[PDB]
């Protein structure tokens, strides 16, 4: 009387203080349970199971739960949906995401893939069963996946058909690169440190890994080629502010005195499109001060160039938009089962 596959309605769980005004911890608070007191993984005793990341209920779960938490916290000074346009206040909020925890109802439960070098589809050798996932920080993020969790063993390659260059590639990296970004005390002029030597290091894996898929081809980076600044440039938030900041000294192939330490130039901007395809929105001005925010780069979004198929190489470019992947990266060991 075991399990069989199944999607249904997941609820959540998290650390969120009450006392908090951060606007994860408000929104968690009030819509998510405290985290398991009592946390049990249960092993599987010589159990074969199928997954499949790129066809995963709980990653749509999660990006509506993460559209709701943006809707309630965020305030823009004026947003623009369609034919109107509705204004209203626009204060300095604190944001600062937590993990979040993802955990089924009654008769339910979720199967985690514990093998090192999966992929994302396909068999899993080494499976277990848990009540909820892993803390998952809400990451909303463009080029680069920032704060997530590493690939155990070799960087791994994770993609719905390899082959099929309209779709997006995660590389899930072994190790950790620094990305250091502050506006110091034009406000809205601002920078992004990294370790060039370590960075080229990780870069030239990441181009070895992509040579193994490629039937050992040349593999080229190459910035996006055009569209909006929200994918041309790495996007993210720090402390309320949405940086831009441009990449293309990361995606040189020259040194695939680059050594040393890359600065990234960034600008905060106060008018975005959203991420939720929803239009545009008019923030506030950045707050007086230092504004720093320093995070790991554990993944990076690519998408690979056509027409080459005659040809010697293949360029990538870093990519993003559709949030999906970011969760994905998480998700990808995890599936609802009905017992
Ligand atoms: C293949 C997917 C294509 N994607 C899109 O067409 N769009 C619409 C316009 C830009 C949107 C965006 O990524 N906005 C954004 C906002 C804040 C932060 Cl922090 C951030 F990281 C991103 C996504
Ligand atoms: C299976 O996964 C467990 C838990 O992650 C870990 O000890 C190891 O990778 C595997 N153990 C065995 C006995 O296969
Ligand atoms: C960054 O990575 C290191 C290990 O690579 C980890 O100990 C640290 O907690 C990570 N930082 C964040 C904010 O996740
Ligand atoms: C990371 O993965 C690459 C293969 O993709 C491997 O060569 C390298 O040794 C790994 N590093 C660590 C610290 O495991
Ligand atoms: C993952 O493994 C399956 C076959 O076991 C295959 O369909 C898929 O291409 C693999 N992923 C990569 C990146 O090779
Ligand atoms: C992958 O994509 C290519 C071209 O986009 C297509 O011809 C092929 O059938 C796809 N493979 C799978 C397994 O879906
Ligand atoms: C980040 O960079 C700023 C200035 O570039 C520096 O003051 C700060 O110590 C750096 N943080 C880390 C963790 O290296
Ligand atoms: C880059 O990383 C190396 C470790 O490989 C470290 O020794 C070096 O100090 C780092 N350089 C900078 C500029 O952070
Ligand atoms: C790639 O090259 C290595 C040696 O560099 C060789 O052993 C392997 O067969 C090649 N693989 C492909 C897919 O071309
Ligand atoms: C990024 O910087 C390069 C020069 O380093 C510049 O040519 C390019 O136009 C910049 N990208 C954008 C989107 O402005
Ligand atoms: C990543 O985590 C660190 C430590 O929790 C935080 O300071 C930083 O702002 C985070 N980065 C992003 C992009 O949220």
């Amino acid at each position: 009387p075991v399990w069989k596959d199944a999607d249904t309605t997941l609820f959540c769980a998290s650390d969120a203080k009450a006392y908090e005004t951060e606007v994860h911890n408000v929104w968690a608070t009030h819509a998510c349970v405290p985290t398991d007191p009592n946390p049990q993984e249960i092993h599987l005793e010589n159990v074969t199971e199928n997954f499949n990341m790129w066809k995963n209920n709980m990653v749509e779960q999660m990006h509506e739960d993460i559209i709701s938490l943006w809707d309630q916290s965020l305030q823009p000074c004026v947003k623009l949906t369609g034919g109107s346009v509705i204004k209203q206040a626009c204060p300095k909020i604190s944001f600062d995401p937590i993990p979040i925890h993802y955990c089924t109802p009654a008769g339910y439960v979720i199967l985690k893939c514990n093998d090192k070098n999966f992929n994302g589809t396909g068999p899993c050798k080494n499976v277990s069963s848990v009540q909820c996932t892993h803390g998952i920080k809400p990451v909303v993020s463009t080029q680069l996946l920032l704060n997530g969790s590493l690939a155990e063993e070799e960087i791994i390659i994770r993609s719905e058909n390899l082959t099929n260059n309209a779709k997006t590639i995660i590389v899930h990296l072994n190790k950790s690169v620094e990305i250091n970004c502050t506006r110091p005390s034009d406000i809205r002029k601002a920078y992004c440190e990294i370790n060039g030597t370590k960075w080229n290091k990780v870069l030239k894996q990441v181009t070895e890994k992509l040579k193994e898929h490629f039937n050992n081809k040349t593999i080229i980076f190459q910035p996006p080629s055009g569209g909006d600044l929200e994918i041309t440039m790495h996007t993210f938030n720090c402390r309320g502010e949405f940086f831009y900041c441009n990449t293309t000294q990361l995606f040189n192939n020259t040194c695939i005195g680059c050594n040393g330490t890359i600065t990234l130039p960034c600008k905060i901007k106060q008018i975005i499109n959203m991420w939720q395809g929803t239009g545009q929105a008019m923030y506030a001005p950045p707050i007086d001060g230092k504004i720093n925010c320093v995070s790991n780069i554990t993944g990076i979004l690519l998408t690979r160039d056509g027409g080459a198929n005659n040809t010697s190489n293949e360029t990538f470019r870093p990519g993003g938009g559709d949030m999906r992947d970011n969760w994905r990266s998480e998700l990808y060991k995890y599936k609802v089962v009905q017992i």
